[PDB]
């Protein structure tokens, strides 16, 4: 399949070179997989989701996305024009209020929710969770994300936008999940992206165009925008049968574009998510 004039990050993840604008992918497109988006909620009624998005859980007075950030991330996972996995199922878990913040105990309770709720869902090709959130180091937040991974979900988390070692953040610093940094369209590490030995992979993070609340679109930047590129890729790759939840992060790292990014500090991996699809 070929989507012309695609957003640059989509084209990048199906390209050995920067600077192109067509996204190539196997038409299976994540059919039969499920991605949980744990964030401010999802405007499921957005036409870009085609009835494939829905809210399954909130810890606040509404499951509505009154922020946009969770909607934007879900759009990068699986919307028709901006999504990596254009046929996946999207499940929203509103752990962040409409200002984008949430207590760690609420965040922990949402991760434990997904590790159980997946048993209430039809996802024969596998389960992914995309956590575009984070704060300072917490062993209880790390262990919550470890548990979710352990239950059989591929967990993708953002490295953080502090331009610093991600060892001091959570769940970025948990080793058993997939910690994602951000790059830009010239294959530079995004200026805000955290780095360090705990990072596993880079995805497109700067000026990422996706769905927004109110039926609209907009372009924003952040390692929360790289994370859903990798989450969506995992779901896409599990549907093709090329990997499982437990080994998706390692498979993505093994098959990535090596050595293509600049301003990657010594000791950080130089790997860019790549679907390796040959049209």
């Amino acid at each position: 399949a070929a989507q012309t004039n695609a957003p640059w990050g989509l084209a990048r993840i199906s390209s050995t070179s920067p600077g192109t604008s067509t996204y190539y992918y196997d038409e299976s497109a994540g059919q039969g997989s499920c991605v949980y988006v744990i964030d401010t909620g999802i405007e499921a009624s957005h036409p870009e989701f085609e009835g494939r998005a829905q809210m399954v859980k909130t810890y606040y007075y509404s499951s509505r996305d009154g922020n946009g950030h969770g909607t934007h991330c879900a759009g990068t996972v699986g919307s028709r024009t901006y999504g990596v996995a254009k046929k996946t199922q999207l499940f929203g878990v509103k752990v962040l209020d409409d200002n984008g913040s949430g207590q760690y105990s609420t965040i922990i309770a949402g991760m434990d929710f997904v590790a159980s709720d997946k048993n209430n869902r039809n996802c024969p090709k596998g389960v992914v969770a995309s956590l575009s959130l984070g704060g300072g180091y917490s062993s209880s937040v790390n262990s919550a994300a470890a548990r979710l991974q352990s239950s059989g979900v591929m967990v993708a988390v953002a490295a953080g936008n502090n331009n610093a070692d991600a060892r001091n953040y959570s769940p970025a610093s948990e080793p058993s999940v997939c910690t994602v940094g951000a790059s830009d369209r010239y294959d530079r590490r995004s200026s805000f992206s955290n780095y360090g030995s705990v990072l596993d992979i880079f995805g497109p993070g700067t000026s990422i165009l996706s769905t927004w609340i109110g039926g609209s679109t907009r372009s924003i930047s952040g390692t929360s925008m790289a994370t859903p590129h990798v989450a969506g890729l995992a779901a896409y790759l599990m549907t093709l049968g090329k990997t499982t939840a437990a080994s998706a992060c390692r498979y993505i790292a093994d098959t990535a574009n090596k050595g293509d990014l600049s301003n990657i500090p010594f000791g950080t991996v130089n790997l860019l998510a790549y679907n390796n699809y040959q049209a």
